[PDB]
């Protein structure tokens, strides 16, 4: 089956970064980046990422799903060719592309590392997860670990010689980390002995790397109840001798791997810690704070994973829709040389194709806009600019997490539906992308919890002020619009006004009743998402209108823009009516009446 | 953990639709079914689906089918469970008593179909194909073929298949290439490959009776040259016993996302003996009544996966403790509150609940229309029911399966990370549900049929038959029902206005039909569900106090009206944008 191989969308990625956001203008100013990345460097990095992802990584995706991982007396093996692909990936510098050059990382800004993330996850989501975990663990160690821990573990982790894991989830504890049971017993020598059971640990055990550095959430015996008793620990699979060589295997193991709907090449481990030796990261009781930066970057990364599956689905769907012939166009036969017309002639096929296209390109734009905010928070020399950026990271990362993953699933489902019956057959690859995409809505925080964060902490919690940072920039953009941009800036203004009135309705309603927050959450986040994508599409329309006639690319972009505004943006109205119904109808029945 | 929703089924048929008062003026049914007969059959369907079918769903998925030198084997326990199912009369629950079928009307066979499909969709498909094939033969085959094949097929001893699809011919059956050579003995020799054939080969039965679309050497080109043939796996002697293996077999089976215990075969006919069903060149029409009953059938498959997911999700949401209710800890004795306390978990549960109970009611309503069309003594009542069946079966197929998928996704989401683990059963229900939106006509083709044939083709008369019944219902409503009837009237108004817009916009502009199709069918669906919910609300309002079941119904109705019905506004606005934005790019610009 399949037919369609992965090709990196480098043309669209150049349009978003270089033409829309003009990131290289910003690099010139910020002297932390000025001597790390320019247009030339960035282009060569993406050119190389496209080659390794399409050439080595993508051809492993299907066979990885069909084989899955194997557990053999506590050792986990990845599908054939995974250890070899990983070695190539790590030696190329790809594990630490966004890593700190102070410990041998490449130091690329998030707008570049995010585009690399998208390429690897589109080619093979299971594969992409492995280095994503290592990069995530480096952020937490860099931000909060002691100089001794950082000097001992970070260099091998940015080089991808040593892998990372995040050991948070327990049988009774995923969302509610405050009730974890894993214990850390302080030792006289300054270390801790970690005892407990962790579940659903991605890459908790595998055969890609000689060591895995686990970040383990635990409580000291004397810790407070709840999340304010949580501490974070660095726990190596293999303890490291004084000379930096591998020494004694730590008192921890993988008990089993899970049987899953998807990302079957991603080893998902029950990890048992039996007084495993570990070192505090950050401060006692401040384990959640130790992961604050990690989670901001991981929220965007998981959003990118959802987008990535949508993009892969679309490359297969447009190739299939031009090749597969069935029936005739309703205006009459289009392929008069053939027995039937390519299925792209049919209105409903174009509706599904254009929904995928508008969501993938809008999602790609929004992922870069949020990467730009992470880069401003980190690199801006101005305190007011960094603070505005940080507040925009707090507001938008939940939206990037929940919205890109929800739209990704919708996209992968459209991509499968375009194949008809063939779409249900595994050799065509479309059914795997639905199963792969589905995890991105559940882990690194369920989408329901992402939306409770948004409405609870970022909206109610800031009096609306964090939203208004975003919606004030969109109206400033609207006030700037020429006549031609008016086609997009006018419906955008109306969407922004809808969102502002819904925000005000919610701030009023949440005063009486705390149930109002959770009731509105997921649908409010969607209203916010379609509004944000209207902003991304308006921005992309401005550039394409200016460059119209210079290249066919700009015509395609404007057509996709016009689809988004005509057919997808009106989704805000029903979502706003549903939110405005309130929580009353959610609480008419007691638990027994369900 | 699967329990048949027999109380809800009793409510829909006996309390809302008052199905026994309809059976009173259906003479051909008073001899065959009444309320007690119905209840007792459902109680038996409940036991066999829960006891012997449900336990095989997970291991069936995990094992799937195997191909060994042309022989296809189903998973461990499938043959034994099929034999028990067949011996119980369940394959022929809806079939003609003239050949040993039980003769139960569609309202009752539809509820049996719900139980088997929610227990094990893979399992449910097998008997569904046989019953489908029985409808075609009964309607169109000669007395010789009916007398020879139907009795064993209704008893479940012989299975059926539909051998339609070819590599280049799926949605477009008109471009079929399988040949039928006429023989002097009055039989045909069939040659060609069929693909994606559910139960083309398996180990459940001694014989399989294939209904194969093929063309005679002198057939006219296109769909007007297509004939239907009965092609048995094993030829049958005079004494009715098994003769020689017929000249056909299975080349391979498909590797699928879901329904993995359902054998999907590449069938090779190499001069296989067959017999004409109905008339030469009328092969497609020989399946009109079959495809009407199977469209509702695939609708019910989607609904059934949604109902199984909800039974798991509601048990999990009461048992799993995580965090504390926004208004304060309730489980004072525990480390955390049951996740049913959280607004978002209640939203996902009530969405599943409202779609499942809404789909059950609409399904029963369409089944009631198939029964009225078939058994009504007066021509005008039969004629209107036939028109509502033609209008409503694509809505039942596409809307119950689309709502089914959404329902199974909510049910997985409620389990959190556990929802992605196969042992918990939620993720299988999403993969199994997905097929129902694709086969028996893609939902896109179901939408095209609705707007293209049933609306444009009738000048909106068919939909005015439906909407007239709804407005009569509204006009009759006392003030208590007004809570539901008022927003139902506004939804009916919205649909009519959208219909008028669509009839006008389609004139001279064929692209407008396809462009509006899927989103219009959803507007229709939510309007239809609003009608079903107002009907169930009137009966629950009248019976309030008599039992907690009615308080639960009214509460579910309130959620549907407050949070789901408003979905019509955005869908209406997308439809009204027209086909223009669909046709801005040429194919190369994608
Ligand atoms: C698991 C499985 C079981 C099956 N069982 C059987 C069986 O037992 N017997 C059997 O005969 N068949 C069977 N089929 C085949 C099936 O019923 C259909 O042929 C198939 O679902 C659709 O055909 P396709 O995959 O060739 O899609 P295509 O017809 O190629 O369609 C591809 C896409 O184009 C769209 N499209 C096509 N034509 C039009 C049009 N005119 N207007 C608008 N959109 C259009 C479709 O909606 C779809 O989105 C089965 C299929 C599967 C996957
Ligand atoms: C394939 C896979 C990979 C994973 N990888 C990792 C990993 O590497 N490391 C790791 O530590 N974890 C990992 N996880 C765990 C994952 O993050 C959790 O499963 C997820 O956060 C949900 O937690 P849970 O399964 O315990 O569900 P629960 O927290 O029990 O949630 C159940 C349901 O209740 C809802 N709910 C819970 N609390 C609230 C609340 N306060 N308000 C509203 N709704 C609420 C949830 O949204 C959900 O719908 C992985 C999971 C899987 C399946």
């Amino acid at each position: 089956g399949h037919m369609a191989d992965y090709k990196a969308p480098l043309r669209d990625m150049r349009f978003v970064l270089n033409e829309v956001f003009e990131v290289s203008r910003l690099w010139a100013q910020l002297p932390a980046l000025a001597e790390v990345v320019d247009a030339e460097t960035a282009a060569a990095i993406l050119e190389e990422a496209g080659k390794v992802t399409a050439g080595t990584i993508a051809p492993l995706n299907r066979p990885g799903d069909e084989e899955g991982c194997q557990w053999n007396a506590g050792a986990v093996s990845t599908p054939a060719g995974f250890p070899e692909a990983y070695r190539t990936y790590a030696e190329g510098g790809w594990v630490g592309v966004g890593g700190d050059p102070a410990y041998g990382g490449m130091g690329m800004p998030k707008v570049i590392s995010a585009q690399v993330e998208e390429l690897v996850n589109s080619a093979n989501l299971s594969f992409g997860l492995y280095p994503m975990l290592t990069a995530g663990a480096c952020l937490a160690l860099n931000a909060h670990a002691s100089d001794e821990l950082k000097d001992k573990y970070l260099p091998n982790m940015y080089a991808g010689i040593w892998a990372g894991s995040m050991c948070l989830t327990e049988p009774h504890a995923g969302t509610d980390l405050g009730i974890i049971r894993t214990r850390a017993e302080p030792q006289a020598d300054g270390s801790y002995k970690i005892s407990g059971t962790k579940i659903f640990i991605t890459g908790g055990e595998h055969d890609l790397t000689e060591n895995i550095i686990h970040l383990v959430l635990a409580k000291l015996p004397d810790a407070p109840a709840g999340p304010k008793g949580i501490s974070l620990f660095l726990v190596p699979k293999v303890l490291v001798n004084a000379d930096g060589s591998l020494g004694e295997k730590n008192s921890l193991g993988c008990g089993s791997i899970e049987h899953k709907m998807g990302i079957k090449a991603s080893a998902t481990c029950v990890m048992n810690f039996d007084g495993a030796t570990g070192w505090l990261v950050g401060e006692v009781n401040k384990g959640l704070a130790a992961m604050f930066t990690m989670m901001n970057y991981e929220r965007l990364g998981v959003g990118i994973q959802g987008l990535a599956t949508g993009e892969r689905s679309y490359q297969s769907a447009i190739e299939y829709a031009r090749e597969r012939i069935q029936s005739r166009a309703p205006t009459g036969p289009v392929a008069k040389d053939k027995a039937a017309d390519p299925i792209i002639v049919h209105p409903d096929v174009r509706r599904m194709l254009l929904t995928m296209k508008a969501l993938n390109e809008g999602g790609r734009a929004f992922s870069s806009y949020v990467a730009m905010q992470l880069d401003t928070a980190k690199y801006s020399e101005d305190a007011v600019t960094r603070k505005r950026a940080e507040e925009l990271v707090a507001l938008l990362t939940p939206v990037a997490k929940a919205f890109l993953t929800d739209m990704g699933l919708e996209t992968t489902i459209h991509g499968q539906q375009i194949f008809g019956g063939h779409g249900f057959i595994r050799e065509w690859g479309q059914e795997q992308l639905v199963r792969d995409c589905r995890i991105t809505q559940i882990y690194e925080g369920t989408n329901g919890i992402q939306a409770l964060d948004l409405v609870g902490r970022k909206v109610i919690g800031s009096g609306g002020a964090f939203s208004r940072h975003f919606t004030d920039e969109i109206k400033a953009f609207v006030a700037s619009a020429d006549e031609a941009l008016g086609e997009f800036s006018k419906p955008l203004a109306a969407a922004v006004e809808n969102l502002e009135e819904l925000t005000a309705w919610l701030l009023d309603r949440a005063k009486g009743n705390p149930n109002e927050i959770g009731a509105a959450s997921v649908e409010y986040l969607h209203v916010f998402g379609y509004t944000a994508y209207a902003y991304m599409w308006a921005l992309m329309a401005r550039t394409a209108l200016a460059k119209q006639g210079e290249d066919d690319f700009y015509a395609s972009k404007l057509g996709t823009a016009r689809f988004y505004f005509a057919r997808l943006l009106p989704r805000i109205h029903s979502l706003s009516a549903s939110v405005r119904a309130g929580s009353e109808s959610l609480y008419l029945l007691d638990a027994e009446q369900f």
